[PDB]
């Protein structure tokens, strides 16, 4: 399934290479200009553990990049995002809840999956 494929041919785009965000482009986006930090981002997305699912394509879902408003793997992987781009990202713990969680829903020590659609980004 989509997790198997992001972790056999996913990108390992974190700076440490520690394989903790995987990312594969699903659907190309425009152009070539990716956000920088600061920006503010429009996107639709769901995701789900490695069982719990959640999804947003009513409003966007909305943030400022790269300010510690969500978790680090989006700073990370939203960043390598072009407008109208689909992205696959497989999360370790260490760049999502990590060892605490976030109870009920999320358990300690958890991997995640998203499909995120980067609508647009404004500075
Ligand atoms: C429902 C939780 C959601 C989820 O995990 N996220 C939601 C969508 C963005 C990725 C990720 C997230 O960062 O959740 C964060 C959770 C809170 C949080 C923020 C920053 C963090 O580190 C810097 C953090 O780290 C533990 C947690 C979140 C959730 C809702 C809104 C939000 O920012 C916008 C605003 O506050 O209005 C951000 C998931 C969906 C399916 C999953 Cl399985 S997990």
């Amino acid at each position: 399934g989509a997790p198997a494929t992001v972790t056999e041919q996913g990108e390992d785009i974190t700076s440490k290479k520690d394989r903790g965000v995987l990312k594969i482009v699903k659907r190309v986006g425009n152009g070539e200009e990716t956000p920088m930090i600061g920006d503010k981002v429009y996107v639709h997305y769901k995701g789900k553990l490695s069982k719990k699912f959640d999804s947003s394509r009513n409003e966007p879902f909305v943030f400022s990049l790269g300010k510690g408003q969500v978790i680090k793997a989006w700073d990370i992987g939203v960043a390598t995002m072009k407008k109208g781009e689909i992205a696959h990202l497989l999360i370790k713990p260490e760049y999502a809840y990590g060892s605490a969680g976030s109870l009920p829903k999320i358990p300690s020590n958890a991997t995640l999956f998203f499909e995120i659609e980067l609508l647009d980004f404004k500075g």
